[PDB]
DNA sequence: ATATCTGACACGTGCCTGGAGACTAGGGAGTAATCCCCTTGGCGGTTAAAACGCGGGGGACAGCGCGTACGTGCGTTTAAGCGGTGCTAGAGCTGTCTACGACCAATTGAGCG
């Protein structure tokens, strides 16, 4: 039967102009420019590759 | 044969077009102060988006028949020149009044309380 037969409210609403989804990628990687991050850190925004140099 | 003609062939001055010089002074170009803008970007009441089951009617015939085409008849159409002669623009000139200049009032936008 059923993993859970009761399921927590993660960060989507019931009711609202607001999503049932939680935050789109897009605003993940705005929200967590706020953080106290630091010049060795493993931070997503650092990873996407350089331009082409040729 | 001859009179005298039609180029040869040029500088006369007219007209206006068209250029460059030296001036004022109108206005363009350089700039901050600063505001307020085009713009970035999350929010949820509202409609783009596509099935299923279905209503409105698109679709292809047969053939009736109120109009449509040809293209010649025949008498009515405009053409056509060139008479007179009033209109018509040129154009020469006012004779002002009318719209555009020079001096300064009612009404507005800006400042913030």
């Amino acid at each position: 039967k059923d993993p859970n037969f009761v399921h927590s409210g993660h960060g989507g609403a019931v009711a609202g102009k607001k999503n049932r989804t939680w935050k789109n990628l897009k605003q993940i990687l705005a929200s967590e420019r706020a953080l106290p991050w630091q010049l060795n850190d493993p931070n997503y925004f650092s990873i996407d590759a350089p331009p082409s140099f040729k």
